């Protein structure tokens, strides 16, 4: 679990999104694995804008943060879950690193900002979900 609190935004993983994140719905996208909704409180987090490819994520499973090198945001195909039929997630990135289902949320961070949030991962790979290119959250 876990979201990035950015203004009056909140961005969390689209499968994840509760019945609250729907009845305040901003925008979402299946194929990015992505849901943002509007919140009352102003938020605690900075979005990264950067094409850095190293950062440090925090991975719930293991309660800690460990440094990755990551691809950049691409097309990478993801095997059926109950959540999504087999299908290509875009603007993902994929680092080694531990991860496992109840990871997803978990924020990857660069010295700029933040850079995405856990969405994929599996034998010793995790995957994030970019959010640099989403400008309108400023
Ligand atoms: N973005 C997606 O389509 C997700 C939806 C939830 C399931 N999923 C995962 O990758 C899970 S099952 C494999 C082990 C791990 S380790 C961190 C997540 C997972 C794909
Ligand atoms: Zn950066």
């Amino acid at each position: 679990s876990g979201a990035i609190y950015v203004g009056n935004y909140r961005v969390v993983n689209r499968h994840l999104a509760t019945h609250n994140d729907w009845a305040n719905l901003v925008w979402e996208d299946s194929s990015r694995d992505l849901l943002v909704s509007s919140t009352t409180a102003q938020g605690c987090d900075t979005i990264a804008r950067c094409d850095c490819q190293t950062g440090v994520y925090y991975c719930s499973s293991r309660r800690k943060h460990y440094p990755v090198s990551f691809s950049k945001p691409s097309l990478i195909f993801v095997e059926a879950s109950e959540y999504y039929p087999a299908r290509y997630q875009s603007h993902l990135m994929l680092a080694v690193g531990h991860s496992e289902p109840g990871d997803c949320g978990g924020i990857l961070r660069c010295q700029h900002g933040v850079v995405g949030i856990v969405s994929t991962g599996g034998n010793g790979l995790v995957g994030f979900a970019d959010v640099r290119d989403l400008l309108w959250l400023d």
